[PDB]
């Protein structure tokens, strides 16, 4: 049964509810990024109306074979009638095709659901600041104090120079990234830029990047390995074990592995600045942990809720216990008293 927090009051709809069968009243279900959490239960058997971004849409096609009378995309920054309900989906910086969702109910309130999010000042000039909003349906996942790190650009920055001093020293040594999921593609492509190489990759990931409209993708990805000097391995496989034996498969092209593993928050945060970052090393092999987030930190968070000064707050992460929901409810009173809303 679909908890209370996935169902927008005085609509038809349920945004990211695909995992339990078919929701009694629902006659559209919202789709927020094509995340697994997020999109578990669809597949080539749905029959029902699918909305969503252009890009979610052509993974929700290709990926998953969900048949193509079903999906719905939507333009971004355009308002749209749904079912009788003016919308809009504004971008979620996240991953490819992430949105947010602006509901304008008929009554008079308005909802704005982030799905998942990191936020940022430039949503304060987004078709946000022309409106109040009443109910804000909040991507909490680091809710708390302790949840600090680095920009996006200064993580890259990181592992651009970090690679190109390693390959410049060592022209064979060979850069390894980790992934499980679209987002923080980022990563790979910076350093691929910087060493004048493509990425090479699995047929399903190359598959998968070929849906995202990223501009001039042809020129930056591949399924030749022996190629490339930049691969792609899936995140499971970034560990000495797994990294020795790919080391092997490339005939002894390559005598040296420099690896990545872009985690969100790791506690490392609370002590180390990202200049003073240092990998773990056995023998030829180095992996290097980098905090790459694609969710808001606790400070980016609480200054958006400050800007917003909704009426209410749901949280939709860290839900399921008492300490967690006590914890985000704290903050809420905090924020609302200082700001004064
Ligand atoms: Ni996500």
């Amino acid at each position: 049964t679909c908890p209370f927090y996935k169902k927008i009051p005085g609509t038809g709809f349920t945004v990211d509810a695909f995992q339990y069968g078919v929701v009694e009243g629902c006659t559209a279900y919202f789709l927020t990024h094509f995340h697994s959490d997020h999109y578990a239960g669809l597949s080539k058997h749905f029959t029902f109306p699918v909305y969503c971004s252009e890009i979610t849409g052509n993974l929700l096609k290709n990926k998953l074979h969900v048949q193509e009378q079903y999906i719905h995309p939507l333009p971004l920054d355009t308002e749209c009638i749904v079912n009788g309900v003016k919308v809009v989906l504004l971008d979620a910086n996240h991953c490819p095709g992430a949105v947010m969702i602006l509901f304008y109910l008929p009554n008079g309130t308005v909802i704005l659901h982030t799905g998942d999010f990191r936020a940022d000042p430039s949503m304060e000039r987004s078709l946000l600041a022309d409106q109040k909003v009443h109910m804000l349906y909040l991507d909490t996942t680091y809710c708390s104090p302790e949840y600090t790190f680095p920009s996006q650009q200064e993580v890259i920055r990181f592992a651009i120079n970090t690679a190109f001093e390693a390959v410049t020293l060592n022209p064979h040594a060979l850069v390894v990234c980790g992934t499980y999921s679209i987002g923080k593609e980022k990563v790979f492509l910076a350093i691929a830029d910087v060493l004048g190489s493509k990425v090479g990759m699995s047929q399903e990931k190359y598959k998968t990047l070929q849906c995202l409209n990223i501009p001039e993708i042809n020129s930056l990805i591949t399924t030749d390995m022996c190629s490339s000097l930049v691969h792609l391995l899936p995140m499971m496989q970034i560990n000495f074990k797994g990294l020795q034996s790919h080391l092997k498969k490339c005939g002894g092209k390559y005598n040296q592995i420099l690896a990545f593993r872009p985690t969100g928050w790791t506690h490392s945060n609370k002590f180390t600045r990202i200049a003073d970052v240092i990998p773990q090393t056995k023998g030829n092999i180095s992996i290097y942990g980098i905090p790459y987030s694609e969710h808001s930190s606790y400070l980016e968070m609480k200054r958006f809720v400050q800007w917003l000064k909704p009426q209410k707050i749901i949280p939709t992460v860290n839900v399921g216990t008492w300490k967690s929901r006590s914890t985000m409810e704290k903050y809420f009173r905090e924020w609302k008293l200082e700001a004064g809303y």
